[PDB]
């Protein structure tokens, strides 16, 4: 438990989990149900709010920067994925502006 | 702001000089790399050189405005090059490092 984790907790988390534009990236991309048998060869490392979620309450992460890692990979691997002019990249832009706002008033020192 | 001297001074520094950015130091031209698309798919185009620029003219209001920029530039490799290209792969060396260095920000 740091300051700057719990800012990612309440805040950051908060904010784009309640998003409505959010669901598709509340659990993993279940590639049977979509129908996306080269999901998982073009993206290595899966990730999805649930899991960043669950790792803030079970105080999984030992650095806010780790957490931010995770938030970054699940944005990053939908643009890469998916065709540009997809639906799914603009709701994962406007989730990732309101992490980028957020993390900018981010406590800048962690303390335990 | 403080917040934006940080930026220029120990975000944008390290990104700059590192071994990867060099694609990304100044727009990139369609023309010269043969890409004819690339206008047709990426509607903002953004780039260091650009970004560097805009917090020496005093361009930007708040930090957020800049880090929304970088955002974009990154954002923008992912969306037109294939997944498997080495400039992603480049790409997302550095924003590693950009999201590491804002983690320090001043608040
Ligand atoms: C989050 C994401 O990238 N996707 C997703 C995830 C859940 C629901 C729909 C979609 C659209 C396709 C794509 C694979
Ligand atoms: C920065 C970037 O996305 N590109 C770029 C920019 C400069 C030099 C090479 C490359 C590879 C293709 C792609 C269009």
């Amino acid at each position: 438990v740091t300051n700057q984790l719990q800012y990612l907790h309440k805040v950051v988390m908060k904010a784009l989990w309640k998003h409505q534009f959010a669901w598709p990236f509340r659990q993993p991309v279940d590639a049977v149900k979509l129908g996306l048998p080269d999901y998982h060869k073009i993206i290595k490392q899966p990730m999805d709010m649930g899991t960043i979620k669950r790792r803030l309450e079970n105080n999984y992460y030992w650095a806010a920067s780790e957490c931010m890692q995770d938030f970054n990979t699940m944005f990053t691997n939908c643009y890469i994925y998916n065709k540009p002019t997809d639906d799914i990249v603009l709701m994962a832009q406007t989730l990732e502006k309101i992490f980028l706002q957020k993390v900018a008033s981010m406590p800048q020192e962690e303390q335990e």
